[PDB]
């Protein structure tokens, strides 16, 4: 559906992924914190394409389509909240109900046949941990877990984070974020030094191909994953060589991270435990158009009450957000910035030539091609 | 030849007005005021795609399409004008005469077989109430009375205008002005306010008289064009109701304005009286390219003597301009951008969903549809 | 390849030339100067649309494509040259040869089955008169002669230039270089006046088409050109008329310039002599991509030894630079950003209107169709 048929008959491993430039529809995805949306502060993003209303009306959540259905303005242009459960178009006034999109008044013409007979789209909306989710997709929702990586949703676990536009397609950055031998660009990284991490600059692989990974297609919520299990049978490399002299070295650290690395439907990934063996890394890749994601990154920490939730909070502002969040993973965000021409005519999807530890990611690719719930398309975006 | 026959089949009764993103041929459209088009200065300007050069000669203006018929530079890059009568090319000296177009002499090679033998396009051109038309069409032109609106050339009506270019397609400019709901947007108005202007929020489309327009095809000059009755036979909305209850009023004031709204062919809205009760307002949006129109304002006030214009133009420098010009017509501006996503890819054409006040944009879609002189296209533009 | 079937159609005569938007393949190009590029200090550039990476090794000049074989990205976003010999993408460091591109290594997996069993593409290079030819195409080159016009390589011409990057497609730039009748641009030039040159505005070509130049096909070192001959039948224009009237006269200087014309594969002109009487012009239109080139201009004077080259360098620097490749040939860059619209769609191709001394161009265009060494495509820049 967006990308050509004969690119599409050269990537038959994994051809719905490569047509899945806009997303996948029918998933869970985080946009914004919690605490960036007050009390009737509508705000405004663009998720697979679609541009959106978020409302927060008696602490509770609402999300419109930020399209009226007249001319088709952004209502964001002139926010007229004049009620607390509605929104007026500026243009014509237009007005619509916040929890069902029901077109319920137009205030230029109380007398139009249009008025109860015309609803705008909606979308469902939750927070859990601080993060705030919207379903971009048709019909009942799904349990958020089921778009979550496992732990996420734990009682007791502790979410803190950084959202950011990144000029990258999604999958560049999924792709960057689950790949076993990128670790090389993280090499001088501050938190490697100031946190002491052992990581090595790579990894021979050792075992069968059938081993590199463990897929999760019978997880009992419906979650849809790939384990990387190249560090399980694999011997890291910390002494990289040319013509076998010694020309790099790993990072010579005592600090054990990253031993389960995962990612997640609809493109989350999970790295357990990091940046410090005491917390885990949840990170999304959420797609806003076909050359833009929301880099959704969270640190999770178990907290038993709100004295090690404040310690917690502290450590993250003070050390793990400026050292790791941005001081490892700003690396990552020019790494998938490098790979936008290559793939920018969907030519890279055909002319790229794999090697071993990238198993892992044909493994996601094979994975997100067979369990998407749906292929977001420019006619969903208008049709 | 502009859209894809695939949105044209769906858009009956108005597809030539879907067709005609660069505007109608063969039709006088102002671009420039007198005052700003000197003696011997020629000015560039982009007209319905093309690239013109007017000048002023013997105080008579001339219009040449700016592209030499040689290598096909504009001539305006360097303005070589060597006689009164002619421009030369500064390429390899191509000399076209003003009055004809016709290539008289080449510098270069006064031998050449191509002199005599060669005619750049050129355009009628005509000033009235200090405004300068082009004829951007082919053959001898009609009146510009039948491309302008009724009273606008009247002896003792005096003309002052603002032209500026706007970034939104020439259509999305005509309907926002031709909208009888959309004055929902100047409801704020330092105009409303402080020139006392009674203004409704909108209009109930009135039961008793059922004809919500009028036609004018009958014209004596041949003018096409559509009267808006809604504001004459509707009932008013002065208080604005969601669920019932006021959440907005209109603005109550003694003056009454714009007893007569027309739209005319090829592009021009007439309000009579606006923005004071002896005043009235006629405006073009002229098209520049496909994104872009110029929103060519002029107010016209009957004036008696040089006394009366004199008192005219402080009234419109100190008053009229920044107030109604400015202060009002700027949420107009802002309204067309607006509306420029849902109608760049032309899908907005077939996706709109119109209300009852829109029976005014339609007869104005299907009068254009009918009574155009010729839709402008690429093979015009380049060729 | 590269042009709509239908617009090739309309050009059948010169159909190749009008299809080679990128250049010709397998042909020498300059880039740079020897001075510009310091042992183990790489530089970045795009020609024929390709991005390059050039570096100095033990005084020797290598070509690498910057593409990583891997996951496509430039490898000069994070240039890492290890050993003196290879280059390791900063990605997952897969090592390349600059003498051969071969994989030699993988720091990240150093028992890839890669390793081996790839290479980068590389070019030839050159250096010769203190410039830089890169070989863009497949296989061993030809001498370097042959794509260089006669007296460039001579032992004692010594070379000296400047080079800059231009918005037009080279093509339009070479047909600027060799068009007859365009020195009209240059009638007030600093060189004419301060210089003396006597310069016509034009000339009235005499004697048949087949007289109006001379094709090199017949070089023995396989040079391919063709020398404009206006000047031998034309009868030189020094006055300018129109209707009979002298409006302009050409400059009556003592020095006579440009004797002998001549444009060659793969795009270099010729000029002798210029700009003085013991000097010659050779310079190059380089295609980077569809919409820019490098303007590299040299200027060539025999030197017997070391003393005439110092003497030369200080005239260059305090004369001829500023006067002549500054004060001459910038009136030729905006003329050949003037072209860019006309021939941005590849329309300008059918719709131009050639005039006489336009057989010098349509000789060119003949001879780039027959004699070039291959056309580039999308194909060879994408893969
Ligand atoms: S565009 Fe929203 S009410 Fe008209
Ligand atoms: S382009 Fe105008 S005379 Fe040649
Ligand atoms: S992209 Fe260069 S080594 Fe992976
Ligand atoms: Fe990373
Ligand atoms: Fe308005
Ligand atoms: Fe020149
Ligand atoms: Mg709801
Ligand atoms: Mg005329
Ligand atoms: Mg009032
Ligand atoms: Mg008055
Ligand atoms: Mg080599």
């Amino acid at each position: 559906a967006n990308v050509d048929e004969a690119i599409l008959k050269r990537v038959k491993g994994w051809a719905p992924y490569v047509d899945a430039k806009l997303g996948f529809r029918n998933h869970w995805y985080p946009v914004m914190f919690s605490k960036e949306i007050n009390e009737g502060e509508p705000k405004t993003l663009k998720l697979l394409g679609e541009n959106l209303l978020v409302n927060r009306i008696d602490g509770k959540l609402y999300c419109l389509k930020d399209r009226c259905l007249h001319r088709g303005v952004q209502l964001s242009v002139k926010v007229e909240c004049k009620t607390k459960s509605t929104i007026t178009c500026w243009y014509h006034a237009w007005t619509y109900r916040w929890e069902d999109g029901v077109l319920c008044d137009i205030l230029t013409n109380p007398t139009s046949a249009q008025i109860g007979r015309q609803k705008l789209k909606t979308y469902p909306v939750q927070e859990a941990k601080g993060c705030v989710f919207i379903y971009l997709g048709d019909g009942d929702p799904p349990p958020l877990a089921r778009d979550t990586p496992p732990n996420f949703l734990d009682d007791d676990m502790e979410i803190l984070g950084k959202n950011q536009i990144i000029k990258s397609n999604w999958r560049l950055a999924v792709e960057n974020g689950f790949d076993p031998s990128h670790i090389y660009i993280h090499k001088d990284s501050i938190l490697v030094k100031d946190n002491d991490l052992a990581l090595p600059l790579g990894f021979a692989p050792g075992g069968d191909r059938k081993q590199q990974t463990r897929v999760v297609d019978d997880d009992v919520v419906g979650r849809k994953g790939v384990y990387d299990l190249i560090g399980e049978h694999g011997v890291p490399v910390f002494e990289g060589t040319i013509g076998g002299e010694v020309v790099r070295e790993g990072a010579y650290g005592e600090k054990i991270v990253a031993n389960d690395i995962s990612i997640w439907l609809p493109g989350v990934l999970k790295v357990n435990p990091f940046p410090n063996p005491d917390m885990m890394q949840f990170e999304w890749y959420v797609p806003i158009d076909e050359n833009t994601h929301y880099y959704f990154q969270t640190l999770g920490k178990p907290c038993a009450n709100d004295e090690e939730r404040k310690k917690y909070e502290q450590e993250f502002e003070s050390k793990w957000k400026p050292m790791a969040l941005e001081g490892f993973n700003n690396d990552d965000i020019w790494a998938r910035e490098a790979m936008v021409d290559f793939y920018a005519d969907d030519k890279g999807w055909v002319n790229e030539i794999l090697f071993e530890s990238d198993e892992a990611i044909v493994a996601w690719r094979k994975l997100a091609s067979e369990h998407n719930q749906g292929i977001q398309t420019q006619a969903h975006v208008s049709g």
